[PDB]
């Protein structure tokens, strides 16, 4: 067992903060898992199916910065770009690894398994370009730089990667590195920041009321303290949009709800677009986000902020890193902002609901919402401190949850995670539940059973059967997924039945699933706003 | 309810030989969904995830010769790839149909769920490029004929076609054709078909003894009584490959057992490897079908037809449409070919097993095994009259059998279907069960449960822990995945167990799970001719 380029992969993979490798065996990779296996730095986390193990390898980079997937060529890599897809639209580093037949049998052409027949072996390479800031086919005269180059790109970006490994040079003699990878964040051209300074500067100066938006990008770029120090530092009003809950502790001062343009609470409105001056940090004001773009935030009222480039104003400033930006933005505030913010039921409806589990969230929760009343309510939850509020709302494929559920209790075995998943999401991705059980995970899963597609049935065509699903007995699903379950499920249709409940399993000593008893019709009020913003 | 490009779509759609769509619906194909509800010919068929719809509707293909699938623009259609990378490898015509956001969305560049927040509304068009025929993105000005065109090459070449339609160009005014869409098979020029008839009638006019082997591509374009009604007026030895298994009765005198390289029975090889002229009838000598690349037929040994072009020994004829080749080699063969061939257990092991399923089929089978021992064991069954069997071993991708089947049972709801899938396989696509429980569908499905991928076992790592996946109930899935399940479910670990189970449910009064306990490193002869064949 010579050091091989397969162990420095694994060298590096650990490097960037991966100690799990997700995936699904094939011939094409069976001997690279035995390093997988062997190296006492990787765990691997077999999954049931490729989509869900890039769900999970998702969920998993959410919560450690970086992540890693193993499929094999063609069957298995195809079957996961949906998840790979999502992670680079929403900017989530996972390095996708495609165990591949041996380099002779394609330069051959070989009418192998796992091809289209025509002996090609780049397709799939290829079509995997869109979704990736970077890839490489691995051969024995490229192989570890292009590893570093690869995850180097990985990690500037925050998006992910694809490496293609024949089985051949997988064994291929490798060196072990003295230095562990690391990227050493760069730094704009001092003319450049002081011009970005300067017209910031000069634009916080005829600032009278300031406010402060953050959203994903923050969190992806390892800024969350950054901006939970500057709003201590600084008070000021701030709030983030669906994808950055979770960046400020909202119980604090200052805090008024998540915005969400035109559907947001009327004191968030005042908050933020009432603001003469918004910061805008990390910021995409996709559909959703902004309830059909109903938002109202002006060029010359906002400075924003974004990975390699900032604007203040009308004119972009680019090549600034976002750290020092922020950095910046800091100085400047402490500088010139001064203002200080001076701030049970019956039958269970989504009103209730989420009241319900209001009461019931706790610091250190890791909660996920899929698309749908799940996503759509859980924006109205006032989040706790160290809180990770994972959700997927521009790519927006529903089953994401439930498989990054765990992934992401993969990653923090020791905190409680909670799944706000709906009936039609869990179906697309139910087999992952198994995985849960199997590696004795102890989530709450709260599946909302209104018995359809509820927010289909709010767009168009309630009654049309398209909107509805086959009807599944949830609580009986972890008995069938598990030779021995140690699983709590209920069904709840009474408010104070799910408060009873959701007591009884607070420190999720066991696998919960609770099935929630909705109404078919019953909307959230963000959804209902996003509805009646999809007229004309 | 004006007549408009969605109808025309469907029009087309029925016209091809689909009376069903299958999918999962999203906002942006909504209102598509409408004329499918509305249409008389065409019946919705809502799946569990769009990787199972685009498995079910390949199974429909096989069973109808076209198939459609409707998914939504990015998140559905990538979850559907590998499906449809499938279809294309085995040459199956499955339409993918995606609904995307209106044209005037796409033009501003919108930053629309579904995408990848940069704009682009084409990424996923050009990724589905490798795997399709033939694509369009359908406009206001080209819509009806892009369809027309789409779905001409889809009959042509038989492998799957790619439309984007907007939701705004589905609504635009198109009118009733009054012709319905045909192919009208093309002809070869008569002076190339002439010389490709000299060449086959001097190799065959010295042919001592003859013996034809055909395959999947006679399957995939409607020349599978042709073939059968040659070995009737021409009795040869014959035989299939496994793609192409259920061609011939197998009890019919002149076959001795499927083809499968060094690996066939001995009888099998004298009989298509000792002929001194082979017709090679629509095959792929590929990895899997020939135990490794171990079949032994020279090109001046064989004739062989493909879908454009045929080959006499070393001499290729281009422009030759294959079933204007097969009727001239059946005319040479009336004329020249000189020939007439003349001829319980204990404990459940894989041996058993096999020969206790071969009392169970029946003419009239539609008979689905999944990549694994499941395949590979199958491929010993002697099929009677008239069995659809379905194998998927050049893409090979394991779960596609038990969505298939779904589909399949869909294409044929008076026929019965026996599923053989792997424990690891149906993992999977496990939830597409829940459709076939809402269907009310009675298929057999025999789960082989060894604890494992024995078939990864066998080729590397059998006590390694990738090779293991978790333990599921399997015969309390489907009261899990039902509300009222119309099915019964029986573990069996003996023969006699099994005969006896397959006794009761022989005429599918309900849907059936028989759990099939086998030992982890019990392997059916085929693979291990194989695996053997590996050690090279
Ligand atoms: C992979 C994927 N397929 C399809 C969709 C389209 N889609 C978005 S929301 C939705 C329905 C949501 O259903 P459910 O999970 O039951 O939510 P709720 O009823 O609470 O709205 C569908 C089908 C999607 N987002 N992702
Ligand atoms: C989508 C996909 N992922 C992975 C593989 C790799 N693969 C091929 S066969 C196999 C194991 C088959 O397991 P099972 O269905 O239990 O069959 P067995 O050999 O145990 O009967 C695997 C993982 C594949 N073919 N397709
Ligand atoms: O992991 C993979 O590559 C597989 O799909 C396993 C497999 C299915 N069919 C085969 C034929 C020969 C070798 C491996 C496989
Ligand atoms: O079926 C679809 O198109 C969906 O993915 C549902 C959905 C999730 N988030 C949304 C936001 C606006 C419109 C539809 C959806
Ligand atoms: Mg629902
Ligand atoms: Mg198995």
């Amino acid at each position: 067992t010579p050091y091989c380029v397969a162990d420095y992969l694994l060298d590096r993979l650990t490097d960037c903060g991966a100690d799990h490798l997700f995936g699904v065996p094939g011939d094409y990779n069976l001997q690279f898992l035995d390093h997988v296996i062997d190296s006492p730095d990787i765990c691997w986390v077999g999954c049931a199916n490729e989509l869900n193990a890039s769900y999970a390898a998702d969920g998993y980079a959410r919560c450690k910065g970086f992540a890693a997937l193993l499929t094999t060529f063609g069957v298995g890599e195809l079957s996961a770009m949906n998840g790979i897809a999502g992670s680079y639209a929403e900017h989530v580093p996972v390095l996708h690894i495609v165990g591949a037949p041996g380099t002779a049998s394609q330069q051959r052409g070989e009418l192998l398994h796992h091809t289209l027949g025509d002996g090609e072996f780049r397709h799939f390479y290829h079509m995997s370009e869109p979704i990736t800031v970077a890839q490489a086919i691995l051969t024995e005269q490229n192989a570890c730089y292009e590893i570093d180059r690869v995850l180097t790109t990985m990690l500037r970006e925050r998006r992910p990667g694809y490496l293609m490994l024949p089985a051949d040079v997988a064994k291929k003699a490798a060196t072990p590195p003295v230095n562990a990878l690391t990227l050493r964040h760069a730094h704009a051209d001092s003319a450049c920041l002081k011009a970005f300074r300067d017209a910031a500067e000069n634009r916080l100066a005829m600032s009278k009321r300031t406010a402060l938006l953050a959203d994903f990008l923050v969190l992806r770029h390892g800024l969350k303290h950054a901006l939970q120090k500057w709003v201590k530092d600084v008070p000021m009003a701030h709030a983030t949009m669906l994808m950055g809950k979770g960046i400020f502790d909202e119980r604090h001062v200052g805090f008024y709800g998540t915005y969400s343009g035109s559907a947001s609470a009327g004191a968030v409105k005042e908050a933020i677009e009432g603001a003469d001056t918004v910061l805008c940090i990390g910021t995409r004001f996709t559909d959703t986000l902004t309830a059909g773009f109903t938002h109202q935030l002006t060029p010359s009222q906002t400075i924003e902020v974004q990975p390699h480039a900032s604007r203040v104003g009308d004119v972009w400033f680019t090549g600034i890193p976002m750290l020092q930006a922020i950095e910046t933005l800091v100085e400047l505030c402490k500088q010139h902002v001064h203002d200080t913010p001076v701030p049970p039921d019956g039958s269970l409806t989504q009103d209730n609901f989420w009241k319900t589990l209001q009461t019931f969230i706790r610091p250190g929760d890791i909660i996920l919402a899929d698309q749908g009343t799940s996503a759509f309510g859980a924006i109205d939850l006032r989040l706790p401190a160290d809180v990770n509020f994972i959700v997927q709302p521009l790519w927006g494929s529903i089953g994401y949850t439930l498989a990054a559920a765990f992934g992401a209790q993969t990653a923090c075995p020791n905190r409680r995670v909670i799944v706000l998943t709906g009936d039609g999401a869990a179906q697309l991705t139910i087999q992952e539940l198994g995985s849960m059980l199997r590696d004795k995970q102890h989530p709450i899963i709260l599946v909302l059973n209104n018995e359809g597609y509820t927010v289909l049935r709010a767009i168009h065509g309630p009654e049309q059967r398209y909107n509805d699903i086959a009807l599944w007995n949830w609580t009986q699903i972890p008995q069938a997924l598990s030779l021995d379950p140690q699983a709590q499920c209920w069904r709840v249709s009474e408010a104070e039945q799910l408060a009873d409940v959701l007591e009884k399993v607070a420190h999720h000593e066991r696998l919960s699933l609770i099935e929630v008893m909705l109404p078919k019709a019953d909307i959230p009020p963000l959804l209902g706003a996003i509805t009646k913003a999809l007229e004309a």
